[PDB]
């Protein structure tokens, strides 16, 4: 998977919890989110090729993946708990991690 | 001021910024938000009362605060810049710093 696919992943996976109504759906659904976040985890993007590894635009795009991943993980540990609609909205403000990295790579 | 003091003056400004009658209420705002968020950074939430100053805790919170506080710098930039429609549009996007934190601490 590349960029674009991982990416879709995240992007299907949030409606798919929005859609469930079980503990299931929502584990299967965020451990789908945390692998493609994991799979876009580590790649410098194109926009910042010419960036230092340790430059500070890097180091906020990574957090941005590193912090993302966080969050799946707490969500995935609410529908563990058969916490449903609590794993739901955790998994509903996820969506700012997505507007925030887009709002800075754009 | 303590943190209640402070979080109330982010609350009050963030809805100043929705509402504001006229483009320099903007500024004026950001500027109250700013300062609120780097005096909230020197407290102790209550849910954290019994951790370390080094806990992730800790310093997961003091970072939010930060982060925050770039955000709102991007604001003003915009605002100053006479983009006042932009620097309005970019504060509703602090909405997100405060759900995060909350999520996590309040
Ligand atoms: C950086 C730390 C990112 C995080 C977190 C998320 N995304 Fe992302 N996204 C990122 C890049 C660099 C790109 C490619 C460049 C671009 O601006 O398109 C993308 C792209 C997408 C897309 C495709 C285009 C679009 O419709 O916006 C989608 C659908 C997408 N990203 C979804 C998405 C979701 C749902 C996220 C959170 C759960 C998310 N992304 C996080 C960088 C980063
Ligand atoms: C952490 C990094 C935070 C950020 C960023 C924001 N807030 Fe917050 N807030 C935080 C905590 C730990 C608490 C609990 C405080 C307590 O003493 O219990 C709060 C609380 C609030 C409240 C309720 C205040 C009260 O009197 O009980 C409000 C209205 C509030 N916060 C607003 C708010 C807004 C609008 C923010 C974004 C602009 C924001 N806070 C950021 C921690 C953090
Ligand atoms: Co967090
Ligand atoms: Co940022």
């Amino acid at each position: 998977a590349d960029l674009e696919d991982n990416m879709e992943t995240l992007n299907d996976n949030l409606k798919v919890i929005e859609k469930a109504d079980n503990a299931a759906q929502v584990k299967d659904a965020l451990t789908k989110m945390r692998a493609a976040a994991l799979d876009a985890q580590k790649a410098t993007p194109p926009k910042l090729e010419d960036k230092s590894p340790d430059s500070p635009e890097m180091w906020h795009f990574r957090h941005g993946f590193d912090h993302l991943v966080g969050h799946i993980d707490d969500a995935l540990k609410l529908a563990n708990e058969g916490k449903v609609k609590e794993a739901q909205a955790a998994a509903e403000q996820l969506k700012c991690h997505c507007n925030h990295c887009h709002q800075h790579y754009r």
